[PDB]
């Protein structure tokens, strides 16, 4: 580490002029969290649609995404806010079942679905911003879940290649930045290892009230098919559409920073395994066509294998890496319990905590897994540069939350100084990583507006802009929106 | 609650123009934490001097206050920083054993000791600031501890009246704001109930490695004599010095906000008892000449009694209240354990926590008792106004800390955005209390510089200005110092 020649003599010294003139600043979202219109204009149901209405008790506040923040009908006002804030880009996702209601290409193409994304894309570009588009953001068409168990069936790869091709042909003339998948670790672990996400599967002996499953086998299956789906969509783009469209394609991975519990070799080795089982799971295959050695050694037979052809297709199939960072953990070696039933969470032999002898690594945000350690982003960034031959990186999500509290007045709800604290220190550490040679090209805040946080429902708020859910979903910019607008003003 | 007509459209909208033009903004400190020169220019030893060298294992990092930040020799530079920052006042304490080395007036007056405070007082006033002086800030002369057990002996009252008179005669011509005691709750509980502060006493059965004591009796004795000492000094000032000196005298009390765990009557009643045993302990006697009913009912015989004359002297003996606020707790009723040995901590029958069904009240700072809940200051302020007939209030301490971390570079150490967050929201809530009729006249931040935090040693940092303890105690203003200077600039 070696500091930055700045001199933070005023609070206003940290702004966009500190970054290269070409650095991209934007905000991110997903279709299920923002759009609304779940049954409208020919859209078919996703697994998240089904999960929330079938099992309301699996959602903290027993809510759903039928209306969400209604971006479907409010997109002009939303883009208007972005333009006023001086943003450079917008990262959003396309709903698979909105364009192809039955999943398969032979089920029919929803023309009205295609029209919505054309309107959104043209609005983004007309307001001096560039669209960064995510193909899959956890909303598997219900038809494919019913037919072959969605991402647990090999059938998903061919159907996902067809979906990607439809988006490339229809929107490819305007969209020059594509993202195939959004956080395959999250899907694998929360949908198949813990059971908190749709379809809510996990091993029965864990007593997490799951809908069937196996946490020692299914998470690995879901991750393997997700990687094959990515390779299919990425190879199609490069071989048939990249020479005429002139854009780039990548993938978004999520990772935490794992800090050794002590200086001991066992604790040093545990942190490394944490990174291998979270980040390495997806980056090894993407750069080398095989899983990390530690996963191969400790999972043995339960870890799927790539064919020769699958390895060739995967190796190097990305123009950039989309990195998502939020939290950090302390990692210590966990001893092998004799006769333990297999599960992905215990397979790595790590004890992950937020303290070392009762002393905290940092304070917590409203989500119980999010520990604030700004140094983690810089250390994660240097790990990617040094272990994965210095790829081009875009930070595709970064942020924190607060609790939804009905006793607070509007004025009180808009004074989000902890979020300002969070962005200031994380942005400082991104700048130090750039100083040390990391190829970071952009940064996207999660999120512009308050929204549904998956299984947590509307009990937490992640936005820069407050949404009044009791009065026609009114948009009320928080103090952090005004602060970010000033940061971006020259 | 009803908001403030402001409109926090920019971050710079919260400044000193939001407060009345006469509102006082300053910073606070104590003699043991800042001065240094512990054995120099005729000063005698305090109980804190003795405690740290005798028992280095009772201090987290095994440190002492011999040098501290050396304000004794560096006071001109320290006042210089304050003047550059646009502050209105400085709250500091006078060391009892520096002016009277043997405690008693018949032990001799240290002339050199008197000269230091004359130099400091004249420097404060010459730099356009007013001194707010604390007579006792936990540094009991060792001579009086040796002779009659300091604040556990009735002999302390007469000696404390003599000390106060010396300060009034010598410094009274320039000092118009006097504070008799600093946090008698802290002394009573930490020195006699838990054993963490000098002289480190507590009940042997608690297994806290104390130096002797009784937690069911001594804390009550120490608090009773502290109140008698205050009354003696306050009555002397008003009857003999106030008509010619034209100043005012008060006392500084510390209190947390106690939030009911649930809506249940038992939880509502537990929060009230929390306030009675912490704040009420000292405010009841000061306004009514008797302890709160709940303390009288649950402590019975172990609670000392005031004579008729002592009640008359105490009732109304303060011109203003010095209030110290830092943290908030959730309070729930605790059941009576059959056969429990008596202790002040269990006497109130309350279970105090920082969570309700695992959900946090707020995040924690570096000190394990400090939970961040900005609403607490406003609720505490309204409680004082409504229960204690609307006194004149000065907030004499408010702030947060971070850990001393040797792996961080200087630049990294100066980016104290969490402290900015802490002052912004607490200052907003002070403004709302003023709006609802509380008579708040000033606010003092704890503290300007990093210093020794009693039994925690130098493991935590509370300042707006970083002190480099490895390089001639160099002063390096943090981002929060620059932010506070801008807040105070018009």
């Amino acid at each position: 580490f070696k500091p930055l020649p700045i001199s933070f003599d005023d609070f206003s010294d940290l702004n966009r002029s500190c970054f290269a003139p070409g650095f991209v600043f934007g905000t991110a979202s997903s279709a299920f969290q923002y759009e609304g219109a779940a049954f409208e204009d020919g859209k078919g149901p996703s697994i998240w649609d089904t999960f929330t209405h079938k099992y309301p008790e699996k959602i903290k506040d027993r809510t759903n995404g039928d209306v969400a923040i209604d971006e479907y009908h409010r997109y002009k006002e939303d883009i208007g806010i972005m333009k006023d804030m001086n943003l450079d880009a917008y990262r959003f996702s396309i709903s698979w079942p909105r364009v192809l209601p039955k999943g398969k290409l032979s089920g029919g193409v929803n023309r009205e679905g295609i029209n919505y994304y054309n309107n959104l894309i043209n609005e983004v570009l007309a307001n001096g911003m560039q669209p960064y588009v995510t193909l899959f953001h956890w909303d598997v068409p219900q038809a494919l879940e019913d037919e072959y168990r969605g991402f647990l069936g090999r059938n998903i790869v061919d159907d996902f290649r067809d979906y990607a091709e439809l988006c490339f042909k229809e929107f490819g003339d305007r969209v020059k930045h594509w993202i195939t998948l959004n956080e395959p670790w999250g899907v694998s672990m929360n949908a198949y290892a813990y059971g908190t996400f749709a379809p809510g599967r996990c091993s029965d002996w864990l007593k997490l009230n799951c809908t069937g499953g196996d946490s020692g086998r299914e998470p690995y299956l879901a991750a393997h098919y997700q990687l094959l789906a990515h390779a299919a969509a990425a190879r199609l783009y490069k071989t048939k559409y990249q020479a005429s469209q002139n854009g780039i394609i990548g993938i978004t991975l999520v990772s935490h920073w794992f800090e050794p519990a002590s200086k001991e070799k066992a604790d040093v080795d545990a942190a490394k395994r944490g990174l291998d089982f979270m980040l390495g799971w997806f980056m090894h295959p993407l750069t080398k066509g095989r899983y990390p050695e530690s996963m191969r050694y400790l999972v043995r037979k339960r870890l799927p294998k790539f064919s020769t052809e699958e390895s060739k297709e995967l190796t190097g199939s990305f123009d950039f890496l989309g990195l998502n960072y939020y939290s950090s953990y302390y990692a210590a070696k966990a001893p092998r319990i004799p006769n333990a039933r297999p599960a992905i969470q215990t397979d790595s032999l790590i004890n992950a905590t937020f303290e070392h002898n009762g002393k905290p690594l940092g304070p917590m945000a409203a989500s119980s897994w999010l520990c604030i350690y700004p140094q983690g982003i810089r250390k994660l960034l240097l790990y990617v540069k040094n272990h994965y031959n210095n790829p081009v990186i875009y930070i595709t999500e970064n942020g924190r939350n607060e609790f939804n509290d009905p006793t607070l007045s509007l004025q009180e709800s808009l004074l989000d100084t902890p979020r300002i604290d969070y962005y200031y220190r994380h942005l400082y550490y991104v700048l130090t990583a750039i100083g040390d040679g990391v190829n970071v090209k952009g940064y996207f805040a999660w999120s512009l507006f308050d929204n549904m946080e998956w299984d947590s429902g509307y009990t937490v708020r992640f936005g820069l802009v407050f949404v009044d859910f009791k009065n026609n979903l009114k948009r009320h910019p928080k103090l952090s929106a005004h602060w970010f607008k000033s940061f971006l003003k020259k």
